[PDB]
């Protein structure tokens, strides 16, 4: 029953024009879909930006504008600022209900890119008595806030036992995240190759113990 799709992410420098868009599976988006654009900053409230396709909510800056590009809705940010780094969701009316999009993560660059600082902490002494094993891979101080974590054992990736958190913001305005590996206690002694990779902006840093 009707899905609404928008771009996953967009990246611009402070002052670039960005055009987010909102797509409907049922067909052309019209004024009768009453497009709504809402914005979520971290540690902030939700803020409505646009109602009724183009009617702008009172109090939001002049850079935000809503329109219909072809058969799909659009939100243009002309001259983006460092505070516009946020998630932008769109909602369409389908006669009896509103459907939200997946949201677009609009990233504005605020500092020079910093490569992630990574640590690999071993299964503690008491862990192995519980017949279990936990390996902690700590990542901090990277920008922008997107990494991929892959664990590897003896040339083989470990799709089992991973649990990676999402990037969170600390005080220095960078980002931070963690990745946990949970096997049995006989596993920490059994194998010997335990590798943690962190891929950030195309570059792979690694930490490994034996």
């Amino acid at each position: 029953q009707a899905v609404v799709t928008q771009e996953s992410a967009l990246t611009t420098s402070p002052g670039g024009t960005v055009i987010l868009t909102c797509r409907s599976s049922t067909g052309a988006v019209t004024t009768s879909n009453y497009a709504n654009w809402v914005q979520k900053k971290p540690d902030h409230l939700f803020t409505g930006l646009i109602g009724g396709t183009s009617n702008r909510v009172s109090g939001v800056p002049v850079r935000f504008s809503g329109s219909l590009i072809g058969d799909k809705a659009a939100l243009t940010i002309t001259g983006a600022q460092t505070e516009d780094d946020a998630m932008y969701f769109c909602a369409l009316w389908f006669s009896t209900h509103y459907v939200f999009g997946g949201g677009t993560k609009v990233t504005v660059l605020s500092q020079p890119k910093s490569s992630p600082s990574v640590t690999l902490f071993p299964p503690s002494s008491e862990e192995l008595e519980t017949n279990k094993a936990t390996l902690v891979c700590t990542i901090t101080d990277f920008y922008p806030g997107v990494v991929t974590v892959d664990w590897k054992v003896d040339g083989t990736p470990v799709t089992q036992g991973m649990e990676t958190t999402q990037p969170s913001k600390q005080s220095n305005n960078k980002y931070m995240a963690s990745s946990y590996l949970t096997l049995t206690a006989r596993a920490w002694e059994r194998h010997s190759s335990y590798s943690c990779q962190v891929t950030h902006e195309g570059h792979t840093v690694e930490k490994s113990l034996s």
